[PDB]
């Protein structure tokens, strides 16, 4: 029926409604560190989030999105492998039912507890909807989460989860600064890919940070308490909202570091 992460509508079935699932530039992938090519022509990333305006948080039935005002160049990403300015629209996570799984991307087959996705769209296309139809329409920063020490900057997000428990619920979520979720180093790997969920469009330049951020057990614990279902429907915990690694095919992963 409609796509999700269960046995009956899970990743292995998406291709029936989204044939691009079997495409040539699907995500996520396993990052083989010994085959990734250092490319010294890659520029340092430029993250300008000082004017970031968060507006809302929503449980859309497959994750929780924190949405930003993208009506202007307030929070942008540039540099790295990018040409042009990319505007932040929303961030969300992918996580597991257990600490040993949850991330999309893997590093030498290692899975992390979760993966944060900061989604940006190429301003040359004027709106998000047009940007997704272009090969260079989006730029996604992926940040791994390992369980260890608590991440202070994530707490405001954790505490509001109770109020958007089920699908379709939203809550005002202003004055959240995304800079509290960045690791210390901005070293990355990059490759041409796609959205990790339906519609799986091949419009993303992926920028995966080498350094993971740490979250406490209790923080990741609150993620696992959300529900995939709407209110008054049988309870299905939101967990394991991730997709297995896709073949690399004709692609090269480049590293900004050696
Ligand atoms: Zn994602
Ligand atoms: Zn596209």
């Amino acid at each position: 029926h409609h796509w999700g992460y269960g046995k009956h509508n899970g990743p292995e079935h998406w291709h029936k409604d989204f044939p691009i699932a079997k495409g040539e530039r699907q995500s996520p992938v396993d990052i083989d560190t010994h085959t990734a090519k250092y490319d010294p022509s890659l520029k340092p990333l430029s993250v300008s989030y000082d004017q970031a305006t968060s507006l809302r948080i929503l449980n859309n039935g497959h994750a929780f999105n924190v949405e930003f005002d993208d009506s202007q160049d307030k929070a942008v990403l540039k540099g790295g492998p990018l040409d042009g300015t990319y505007r932040l629209i929303q961030f969300h996570f992918h996580w597991g039912s257990l600490d040993g799984q949850g991330s999309q991307h893997t590093v030498d087959k290692k899975k992390y507890a979760a993966e944060l996705h900061l989604v940006h769209w190429n301003t040359k296309y004027g709106d998000f909807g047009k940007a997704v139809q272009q090969p260079d329409g989006l730029a996604v920063l992926g940040i791994f989460l390992k369980v260890g020490s608590a991440k202070p900057g994530l707490q405001k997000v954790v505490d509001v989860l109770d109020s958007i428990k089920t699908k379709g619920k939203s809550a005002d979520f202003t004055n959240f600064d995304p800079r509290g979720l960045l690791p210390e180093s901005l070293d990355y790997w990059t490759y041409p890919g796609s959205l990790t969920t339906p519609p799986l469009l091949e419009c993303v330049t992926w920028i995966v940070l080498k350094e993971p951020i740490s979250v406490s057990s209790e923080q990741v614990l609150k993620f696992r308490k959300l529900n995939f279902n709407g209110e008054g429907e049988p309870e299905e915990l939101m967990v394991d909202n991730w997709r297995p690694a896709q073949p690399l095919k004709n692609r090269q992963i480049k590293a900004s570091f050696k």
